[PDB]
């Protein structure tokens, strides 16, 4: 009854708000208005406005892969932090609900989200140690252990979304996060996150990477938590030999569906119980596949059995696969 008219009020103005406020008003939104989360981005006068209130860093500097994160400041009080930019026509509200109340080490924070013109900008921190996948790119590959540690870390996050009915959508290398020191990692963009109930090709959907993408997704089976369980691994196996499953032999979706999972890949001098846990994480068949609780476990024991985290943050280059 009242919800209608709670969505009045938070809509035509930018306001310091709490999640649920910032939720119910971006359902809309699938002239400037918006909610933020935190003190440190603050609204002047109903509006929070880009380069009137708010200002990118210069010169800019994209990170994404459209370009379309970047730090920026809020002009009122200094704080620093980042910004993707979202077109309006296709946001999804998933984007935020998947993000927004979560409180996790895992997760990325969000800091608030504002709809411009035909922008919806949302903000978040700004983490220094870029993306795992500007990682693999300066090292060449990760050893064994630090693979682990950060396979495990990010399905820590896969448990909290899970747990909550959220798919993330695309997990890979390039959506995980790093701190400025390397010892923790988060996920982040969570565009392809989908709530769900206890399949995903009908109609206004965009899917994930094809090279980490599951097999039930490429043949259209339903699809369940169990295709980030998937995603990951196909991450770990980027991890440990410097490149995408399957791009060093072959069209993608089609030898996904029809191909063994790519075990193969999987590098020899790896210990058995890496090995090993990355195959229950690309069984073909989500039921036989390992749970993020499951998976989890087995790195962190896998971890412990190669003698647990030793390599350096940022080591020697080493040439991949
Ligand atoms: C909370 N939240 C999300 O997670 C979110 O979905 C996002 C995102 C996203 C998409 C691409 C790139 C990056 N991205 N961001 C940083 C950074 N934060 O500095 C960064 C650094 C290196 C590489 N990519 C980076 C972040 C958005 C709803 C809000």
């Amino acid at each position: 009854p009242v919800e209608e008219y709670l969505v009045h009020a938070l809509q035509g103005s930018v306001s310091s708000g709490q999640a649920h406020s910032l939720a119910s008003l971006a359902k809309t939104w699938s002239d400037n208005e918006g909610v933020l989360l935190t003190e440190k981005l603050k609204p002047v006068d109903y509006e929070y406005r880009e380069e009137v209130h708010w200002m990118t860093h210069q010169p800019r500097v994209g990170r994404g892969s459209f370009g379309e994160v970047h730090r920026m400041k809020d002009k009122q009080t200094g704080f620093q932090c980042a910004v993707k930019k979202v077109r309006l026509e296709v946001f999804r509200v998933e984007e935020l609900v998947a993000c927004a109340g979560l409180s996790s080490p895992r997760i990325v924070p969000l800091y608030g989200a504002v709809r411009e013109g035909p922008w919806v900008n949302i903000f978040m921190e700004l983490l220094e140690g870029g993306s795992l996948g500007q990682l693999i790119k300066q090292m060449g590959c990760l050893p064994e252990d630090r693979a682990l540690y950060y396979l495990g870390q990010a399905l820590e996050g896969l448990e909290y979304l899970h747990t909550r009915r959220i798919l993330h959508g695309d997990v890979k290398a390039d959506n995980v996060l790093l701190s400025s020191d390397g010892s923790r990692a988060a996920l982040c963009d969570f565009g392809h996150a989908l709530c769900l109930q206890p399949s995903l090709l009908t109609g206004d959907y965009i899917p994930g990477t094809e090279t980490h993408m599951a097999p039930e997704v490429v043949m259209g089976k339903p699809c369940d938590a169990k295709v980030d369980i998937w995603s990951s691994c196909c991450m770990m196996l980027h991890m440990l030999n410097g490149c995408h499953p399957w791009t060093q032999y072959f069209p993608l979706c089609l030898k996904i569906a029809s191909e063994p999972p790519p075990i193969r890949e999987i590098p020899p001098s790896c210990a058995p119980l890496t090995a090993q846990a990355i195959q229950e994480g690309l069984r073909k068949e989500p039921v036989h596949r390992a749970s993020a609780m499951e998976l989890r476990r087995k790195v962190g024991k896998a971890l412990q059995e190669v003698g647990g985290l030793k390599s350096p943050w940022k080591g020697e280059y080493k040439e991949p696969r």
